[PDB]
């Protein structure tokens, strides 16, 4: 239960690829929870809509998600998709968009981050801050693996369709398991 | 003995919580340094910033070059130091001018003074901080947790002893003790 | 809440350091707590240890294996931690019967304990701190410098807010502040 | 193909943990390779030296030559402890084993790690994500054992381990290198 | 063999300081090469020399991924920020981008060290990148001891052997050079 | 000026490694400095080394310990250092003499210079001698590649400069150039 629940939800990445997460923002409104989008960058239908679906403005500047700490603290913060870039920046501890600001703000508080990692390079380079990330306090992901073996050897993508269960977990400070599954077989 | 020392300034951050580092651009000049500001953005207290000192702030990476080889400053300081800088710096990234200013310090040998600011120093900066505590030329503005109850992950420097700071690195020493209970310095 | 609780006791570094925990290790009885003690090296300080808790010691690595499966710790303390097993710790070794009990009680998502005693803690060890300061269910008793003037990179725990610590831990907290001007309690 | 290839083996952990991987280094024999044993120090090694022909390397002197003299084709680990795995990734040299895959590493030939650990999800993430990116090191797949039970642990299939060294051979990663290990116990 | 091989070419940094890899471009090309101009932002020149419009935006170096896969990506310059953001496996720049989209494939990259913290912060990344799979640098060395002392920059006259070697999966050697010498 | 300056030096490695830095300790002593001998491992090349200088080599843990509060250094100096102890040290470990000496060195602010020897400097170790090279007070004799086609990893100190190195390290400076072509110092 996510009802009575301020849940935050990221997109990073690219504007047409956020098809999917739709009805999962339809699902936790749903379910009970508040939700308050967050866009990395300042027309576009897909967010057009986005502020349809709940009742909020989309935060879309630095400034705009500093709030998120003291002023409007979430229940949980969640970013999906996360980019390799948005995931290593994170990693990181780098705050340069409304997205991550937002997870900082939420890690201020000592607040669970739910991430659904998407990288073609997350056996490669961003390998280390994957699990860097894993191993932090407050932090969970939604249950990832190959999506490619043959055609995108180094690359992890998250089962969205899990991403729900995963906040329900995150809220109780837990990790759902398996976190790490054969992806490549529920494309 | 900052006199005749130049000494640049560098600001990172949103705008309004700068009125805690302006009295010490004019403490610095009174003191007789000669200060170099190096703004983080390429907002009228610039061109006030900018009679203080009697330098056009350098709001470019490009301007910020020439502090390497042509104009090297005897010590950089960056106060106040945000996370996201913080984390920039220790990486080695120079997407900024205040980063390059900085960088052309160290290029150099010479020291860089940092005020840190950010609520995820206890949390996923922790590794940023430590790794610049321990690096060559680089010292800190002694610091700690500000608000252990309401934000406890943050750590923020006592920007009070800015000066001490730098006078210390100037003879390449680390102001001590550098590890402090900031937050019985909250109301001064 | 010490009550009822399975509470590991690790000790890191030279024997002679230790006189200054062993009350520690009497509170935790008193307040009603199973102590199993572990030792990093196979006098009294020990046969003592053995005698004021119930238990003895643990003092070899496939001793600390069963800490996994067959008698999981509520949590694990160690103190003192010196820079050595911080380091080791962090980087997730168990080379020693230590580093091996704080390994199978992380495997259980159980709190690890820590009072940081090194003299490179602001140096080289400074990584190794603030890694596991960010990490799962790993906690510090409050700490600071101790010495700013002799031993300038040295960090060292208020051993008397141990306690306190393992209270905040065993509710998955860290104890604030959590850092202190360790050189005022001296 | 595995015909003639000089493969070290380098065991690390608890004696016991090793009845497991007899049978694919008994397979790794059958298919025309010398098999090297290495370990990191009784009844168990002789049966491995045994069944190989050669008595194990079993000082950190002993696999020096490893590099300059007698270099293998390729050096398997397995299984490999979260200890070794962390000293691994950290340039570490401080037993046989490791010094012999230091030794495989100074030309550029290739390892190959069985993960077995308990904290592979926790502290010891960013040392596997390390290995897995560097130079001339390859994984046998590997998952989760045991979500529930041990929800950081990662362990290796085995059975993929010849799979394993021999696209190693050919400088690639068998893939998948991520697998549910769980659904295969 | 540059015969028949698809290289792309980013550069990095400020606009003036290309005067150097310009005639590399040409020496590629004369090698029967096809070369993809990339740039974080002459190039019209570029673009003559090449045939192929540079590709500027991030978008546009996600398909080299996919859809025209290279067989080696070159960067030159490579500055101490993008070799930072390159070892961290961020992607905010057509390079950057273009470096990723290769390495996905397993594929080569080719970098021309170039910064004044190279024995400073950045040199960890310069070390994980070297230690990689399929990252490979144009040898390098201190430019100015004196001078610059943490500053590091490849000999750019070593590109294409260096290239040549990657395309096999091999590091040309030896890679660490006396860059002073050759200044 | 070595006149007058306590300087330890510490032995990692393989007995037979030091037909080499025999004549150091004798430049050292020669000029006039007090050498502190310390020793990995507490045939006996070693009763020299406590002969040419009048101390008996620190071989244990504890007897480096006193190198911080009662016996401090001017300089401890590591040569050779292996890959094994180059780790170790960049990780801040301490479990030899030699380790701990040098961390009693640092204690205090004082100078540790480093004469690298390891076939995987270009491997994974590369990341340690680039964070040594990095810190406070750690300084290198200049080193490069003694093998680029036979050991293409490996990298080695010109041991012929280490009292150059100690010279600039004592005055808080890095010998330059710091890095060689020590293939072409082979003879």
């Amino acid at each position: 239960s996510l009802k009575g629940k301020r849940i935050g939800f990221g997109f990073t990445g690219s504007h047409c690829t956020y098809e999917e997460v739709m009805p999962h923002l339809e699902k936790l409104i749903a379910e009970g929870a508040e939700v308050r989008p967050v866009v990395s960058y300042t027309g576009a239908e897909w967010i057009k809509k986005i502020e349809e679906i709940t009742g909020f403005k989309a935060i879309n500047s630095i400034v705009g998600a500093e709030p998120l700490g003291p002023k409007i603290p979430l229940d949980c913060m969640v970013i999906a998709p996360l980019t390799g870039n948005s995931m290593s920046k994170f990693a990181n501890a780098m705050t340069d968009s409304p997205v991550l600001m937002a997870a900082k703000a939420t890690l201020r508080n000592g607040k669970p981050v739910v991430l659904a990692v998407s990288t073609n390079d997350a056996l490669g380079l961003n390998g280390v801050n994957l699990m860097r990330l894993m191993a932090t306090k407050n932090i969970y992901f939604v249950p990832f693996g190959q999506d490619a073996p043959e055609k995108k050897p180094n690359s992890m993508v998250a089962r969205m369709e899990l991403l729900e269960d995963t906040v329900l977990e995150a809220l109780q400070g837990k990790q759902l398991q398996p976190v790490v599954v054969e992806k490549f077989r529920y494309m």
